[PDB]
């Protein structure tokens, strides 16, 4: 099955915790999967305009790890309740991509986590803008604009708004896009 096969190719990526115990300040992001309408798609988070950091960007959920926090995953799963009303029976973690380095100390561990077929997103308004969809076959052909560095412009056919997708955000809805759909049979 289509779910099936996007985990098996996900698995074989996983990086587990192998870099979970290094001393850096540490955050989590949560790539979320949604099957619908017969494809995969990830789900984007539009940052507040009201927030410090980033306002008005298109970024997958997620956050700063927090002492209660088990392990990486857990940070990815509390900030998805806290910013998408997302449930943690909602969400089943797949696997851990590699990890981003930033700013000399900072380490961000994304996983890819699959989201239930009924699941709806409630946004808290206070952090969270908007959330979208976009067809993860869309990343093996963006409609790119340089600004130099590259950014994807998506257009959501359901009522024609546009977002600007760039960064590690991009360049992790890329990886996921190969992963998944390399090498496939029509
Ligand atoms: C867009 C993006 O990926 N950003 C913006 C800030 C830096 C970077 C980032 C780094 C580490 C973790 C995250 C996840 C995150 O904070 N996501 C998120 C989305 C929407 C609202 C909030 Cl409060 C948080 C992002």
């Amino acid at each position: 099955s289509m779910l099936d096969d996007a985990k098996a190719r996900l698995r074989k990526y996983d990086i587990g915790g192998k870099y979970s115990h290094l001393p850096y300040n540490k955050y989590s992001v949560l790539l979320p999967l949604v099957a619908k309408e017969g494809k995969l798609h990830l789900l984007f988070t539009v940052r507040s305009e009201k927030l410090r950091r980033a306002p008005g960007e298109v970024c997958f959920p997620g956050g700063k790890r927090d002492p209660t926090d088990m392990d990486d995953a857990a940070t990815a799963l509390r900030e998805a309740q806290e910013e998408v009303g997302l449930r943690p029976h909602q969400v089943e973690v797949v696997c851990c991509l590699v990890p981003c380095l930033i700013d000399t100390d900072t380490l961000i561990t994304p996983f890819v986590g699959l989201i239930d077929h009924n699941f709806q997103a409630q946004p808290n308004p206070a952090e969270v803008k908007d959330v979208f969809l976009v067809p993860l076959a869309y990343f093996l052909h963006p409609q790119v604009h340089d600004q130099i560095n590259h950014i994807f412009e998506y257009t959501n056919p359901e009522d024609g708004v546009t977002y600007q997708i760039k960064g590690m955000t991009a360049n992790l809805a890329v990886l996921v896009a190969f992963i998944i759909l390399e090498k496939k049979p029509t």
